[PDB]
């Protein structure tokens, strides 16, 4: 179940978020903690690809090697606050599973800037969904969460503190195919 209407941020830049570039999850917490595993890679790419709003998604679980991509179409609610459909593709883009009526996520965005982010995300697989999933993002996916993205943190009445770190996975995650991805 998801119970939170998040926030989107007052002033939101939506061009420089949506710059086509990577984010790669470095915490993460779920409020259904057992919804996700507790070792865990994730990263996404978020751009403009053609007029359309689009974002690319990588998860890797590190203990089961089980990994999967995403290609997602995006639809505006309000500044920083969309639903998004996916297709799982692979890392090429070609369809493994397509855009189904009640695959969709929301997506919103709580906190940027330059660097890091918080998102909040409540992901739908028809009747199931996998819980008020928050996550700090970086442009580089080795940096620890600064003050300005813990302070966001705090601001949504949340404690850094409780996140799951995803650092100690040795993570590496393909650039190349999440930036591609946004064009397919
Ligand atoms: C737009 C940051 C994220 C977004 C938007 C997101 C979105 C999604 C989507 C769309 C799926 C379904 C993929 C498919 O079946 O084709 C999925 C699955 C999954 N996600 Fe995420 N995810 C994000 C981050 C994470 C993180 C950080 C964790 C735990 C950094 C996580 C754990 C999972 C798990 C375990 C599944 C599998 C669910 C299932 O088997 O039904 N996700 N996610």
């Amino acid at each position: 179940a998801c119970t939170k209407n998040a926030i989107a941020q007052t002033g939101f830049n939506k061009d420089k978020y949506f710059n086509g570039d990577v984010w790669y999850v470095t915490d993460y917490l779920d409020l259904e903690p057992d919804d996700v595993p507790k070792r865990y890679c994730a990263a996404l790419a978020a751009g403009t690809a053609s007029g359309k709003l689009k974002e690319a998604l990588y998860h890797y679980d590190p203990k089961t090697q089980d990994t999967f991509y995403d290609v997602s179409e995006l639809q505006v609610e309000s500044l920083g606050k969309y639903t998004a459909n996916f297709k799982k593709v692979d890392k090429n883009g070609n369809v493994k599973v397509a855009v189904t009526a009640g695959n969709y996520y929301t997506f919103t965005v709580m906190y940027a800037d330059d660097s890091s982010a918080l998102i909040h995300t409540c992901l739908h697989k028809g009747n199931k969904d996998l819980g008020d999933l928050y996550a700090v993002l970086n442009r580089n996916k080795d940096a620890a969460a600064g003050d300005k993205v813990k302070s966001a943190v705090s601001a949504a009445t949340l404690e850094f503190s409780k996140f799951i770190s995803t650092k100690e996975n040795n993570c590496a995650y393909d650039n190349d195919s999440l930036k591609s991805l946004l064009t397919k």
